[PDB]
DNA sequence: CTGCCGAAGCGAGCACTACTGTCACACCTATTTTAAGCCCTTCAATCAAATCATCTTTTGGTTAGGATA
């Protein structure tokens, strides 16, 4: 399940400990990094926009704090 | 016509802050030579703090990779 992952480098059987392979797992990982999107996200980012955005100007970045999955 | 002696208030002895004449011995430095320690200048050799140049990491934003709604 993505989870317990000293187990994982463990069993892996490659000396890997648990902080490498979910580094590497997460960089190369399809459901953290979206390419889709979701009706919560969309909802809570158009929130956090209306809220903050002054003209032209909006935390593209920051926003990432709320949302999980991007960067 | 001049002259003596009392009443009261004064008094004593005991209680099982610096000058000045001298005077010779003190002070004073002419030079010799070491063996380890010296103060201050004075610039030159060396180092590290500060600055500038440029590459890199993340926001704003675009290109066009990539996408929803």
């Amino acid at each position: 399940g993505h989870l317990e992952w000293q187990k994982i480098a463990e069993e892996l059987g490659t000396s890997r400990s648990a902080f490498q392979c979910l580094q590497k797992f997460q960089q190369h990982n399809k459901a953290l990094k979206r390419k889709e999107w979701t009706e919560e996200e969309d909802r809570m980012l158009t929130q956090l926009v209306q809220e903050m955005r002054v003209g032209s100007h909006i935390p593209y970045r920051r926003i990432v704090y709320y949302m999980e999955g991007r960067d």
